[PDB]
């Protein structure tokens, strides 16, 4: 198994130093790129939700940029996920990626944010290759737990969408991941 | 692979009908029974903390029963684990045993109560046979999240021992699982 480099839309390989936007690989009803936005009923001062928009016609995604463990973005290794933004020093983790606690209703954890960039706090992720085109996104959580005859001893879930208050939040699930592209800013 | 019941410390096959105190192993210094004690700083109403005590010379452990998916308990199976004790109604939900959110401070999930019985809200545990004597404990938490290329789409982990406030708080681990047997009371 040699590291396979991850592309963004132009071919290019995804990069560290640059940042992209998570889009859709549909169109219209089906289309919407990832978003930062205001989780219901949130306890934090800033936006922490992980969200994609209803279609296309609508605003482009938050930037974000992907921190890899060592120098590159291969799929199928940790890396931890950033919103792009300009921010106040406040909320500066609430713009890293991770995923929540265990949510009753939804009987999954959600992704939001207010993460760590380099550490073990639910706040890896990776990329990888999609069944249909495009790549899907895998939640990496509790890195610091072994996962019982597990690959490489880590709990991996895929990264897909419930509907919470009519918005497509982003949530581990078991069919269906969401078929991303990375178009780069 | 046929299902080896899980038997107590007079050899009886473990048994839903009935209630055992989890014993430690060892003895003096190393042991201690599981019991159910208050958690620090919790705003549950009720006792919500699963621990063991710092020796075997204190009190006698908490009791609990195991209440399998169909009838029977046999090693390496999907079980509820109930303190079994009175309890005003309010407090009925905090005898049954279940994993605790994410912690920061240990990186790993504490055993707490407020747990159901016969869904997936983290409350699935399964006895194994211990590599030295006697068995561990290990927690199947997001029974409702598929675990990629993991044993039945599991997520599982050895149950151990964290130090918290000086106590023995039981919480997910990597090594040393606690190593126990079965007491019927």
């Amino acid at each position: 198994p040699l590291p396979k480099p991850v592309l963004d839309t132009n071919g290019k390989e995804l990069n560290p130093n640059s940042s992209y936007r998570i889009i859709s690989i549909g169109r219209g009803a089906l289309g919407g790129d990832v978003y930062l936005g205001k989780s219901p009923n949130s306890d934090a001062p800033c936006p922490d939700g992980v969200f994609r928009y209803n279609s296309d016609v609508g605003p482009s995604g938050t930037p974000v940029r992907f921190i890899p463990l060592s120098t590159n973005i291969f799929e199928d290794q940790l890396l931890n996920i950033q919103f792009n933004i300009p921010t106040v020093k406040l909320c500066v983790s609430y713009t890293i990626w991770k995923v929540g606690n265990l949510n009753a209703y939804f009987r999954t954890m959600l992704l939001e944010t207010g993460g760590t960039i380099g550490q073990a706090d639910n706040s890896y992720f990776k990329i990888v290759k999609s069944s249909k085109i495009g790549y899907n996104l895998l939640s990496c959580p509790f890195t610091s737990i072994i996962c019982l005859r597990c690959p490489e001893d880590q709990f991996c879930a895929k990264v897909g969408v419930v509907i919470q208050n009519g918005k497509r939040r982003l949530a581990l699930v078991n069919e269906n991941p969401l078929d991303v592209l990375f178009q780069e800013v």
